[PDB]
């Protein structure tokens, strides 16, 4: 696997402030391929200046040929709060209706939706009345929604689209789904998934393949991020409403946290393992994680893998010249290709202030870690488009400079594969 060519573009400036509000690890997601057009979201700073922000969204053609990209603002709500959790996650469902959530540290749900089915029916125009308002609440279905945190969309197989976050607070919270219908337009409960017991759970991610969900999660007792333990993985086969662990063993609806019969990897406390890193199913069903730990002496990434057998292992991603990450450092993700073969680490180095893209193959049980490509100047936990990659084996990810403000840009980044 080689890399046949890099492009990349400028699409904004990133906003001034102490907290990174653009490329956050648990955006899910901010880049998107759907039909023949790829989509992205992100704040930018707005007239009013330093701690006003506008979610915008820019969309592009990127088949049969690349076009450029243009640009909404969505200028009726002004995002205010310094605080790097206030993320903007966005899905699209079957009916082509973008969806956008964002701007929560245990506060109400912010939601909105296209008023039609834009990335279906593409309109020549591209502006912020294609959008209906901000709304706190899921049509069709009931809260609670709030205290929420971490908004995350997942795209099923018949075109609806679930939504996912926590409710509570950091070491004392539980998670909730809801269901779109792309059917009705309607959403509905699924109700609480995980339930905290003066704990939280934190996921990695939500994966859908083939009618079944993936999740894996740490556990976090208190605020300090010293406090999370374990390494937890389930399964449902009916989105998400009820749930198995990987030994196909029926739980508890909801899954607690005081449950042990989910843990695959005994992670203490205080071994310098961060929340919400990375997850991913790929196409031939292998799950994996990404997380770190400090557990051999030194801090490294680490790939979980769930094999065919049903094995678990845990395996330290220590390619030459990749810096390994503490606690606090930027996280990670996981990409697949089509053919399942290929598994690529998109690994933020905190010594080099760049993103690396480094490949591993099922051939050899993802051992062989090799670099593959680079982000230059990149203060980003880095994110990219699981459809571009699978259709038009094009590696597209979205990423946050390095660098004071204004100088420091928002791009997209295209590895063309050589597969
Ligand atoms: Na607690």
């Amino acid at each position: 696997l080689t890399v046949k060519s890099t492009k990349q573009w400028t699409i904004g400036t990133d906003v001034q402030g102490s907290e990174r509000l653009n490329g956050v690890s648990y955006q899910e997601d901010a880049l998107i391929t759907y039909g023949d057009y790829q989509y992205v979201t992100f704040y930018e700073t707005a007239p009013a200046g330093y701690l006003n922000h506008f979610v915008k969204v820019g969309r592009r053609r990127v088949s049969p040929s690349v076009g450029d990209w243009e640009f909404l603002t969505l200028d009726d709500y002004t995002q205010k709060t310094m605080d790097g959790h206030n993320m903007i996650s966005m899905g699209i469902s079957g009916d082509g209706k973008i969806h956008l959530s964002f701007d929560h540290h245990d506060v109400p749900i912010n939601y909105r939706i296209s008023k039609n089915g834009i990335a279906k029916d593409v309109p020549s125009k591209w502006t912020s009345d294609l959008f209906d308002p901000v709304v706190h609440e899921l049509v069709g279905s009931q809260g609670p929604y709030s205290p929420l945190t971490y908004p995350r969309f997942e795209p099923l197989g018949n075109g609806d689209l679930l939504l996912e976050f926590r409710i509570g607070q950091s070491g004392s919270g539980d998670s909730y789904i809801h269901r779109y219908s792309a059917s009705t337009g309607k959403w509905q409960a699924y109700g609480m998934y995980i339930q905290g017991d003066d704990n939280n759970a934190y996921i990695n991610g939500l994966d859908y393949l083939d009618g079944k969900l993936y999740t894996s999660w740490t556990v976090r007792e208190t605020p300090n991020a010293d406090t999370n333990h374990g390494v937890y993985f389930a399964y449902s086969n009916d989105d998400g409403k009820t749930w198995f662990n990987t030994a196909d063993t029926k739980l508890t609806k909801p899954i607690s946290t005081s449950d042990d019969s989910t843990l695959i990897w005994d992670i203490p406390q205080n071994s310098r393992m961060v929340n919400q890193e990375g997850q991913l199913i790929d196409t031939k069903g292998r799950f994996h994680i990404l997380m770190r730990d400090l557990l051999s002496g030194e801090h490294q990434y680490q790939h979980y893998l769930r094999k065919a057998d049903g094995t678990w292992t845990k395996n330290a991603i220590n390619p030459a010249g990749l810096n390994g990450p503490d606690l606090y450092d930027p996280r990670g993700k996981l990409a697949g290709d089509a053919s399942g073969e290929y598994l690529f680490g998109i690994l933020p180095d905190p010594v080099k202030q760049s993103t690396g893209i480094y490949v591993a193959t099922a051939s050899k049980d993802f051992k062989d870690w090799k670099s593959l490509a680079e982000i230059p100047n990149t203060s980003t936990e880095p994110l990219f488009d699981k459809t571009r990659l699978h259709e038009s084996g094009i590696l597209s990810v979205f990423v946050r400079q390095a660098g004071g403000f204004p100088d420091r840009k928002l791009q997209v980044w295209d590895f063309e594969l050589d597969l």
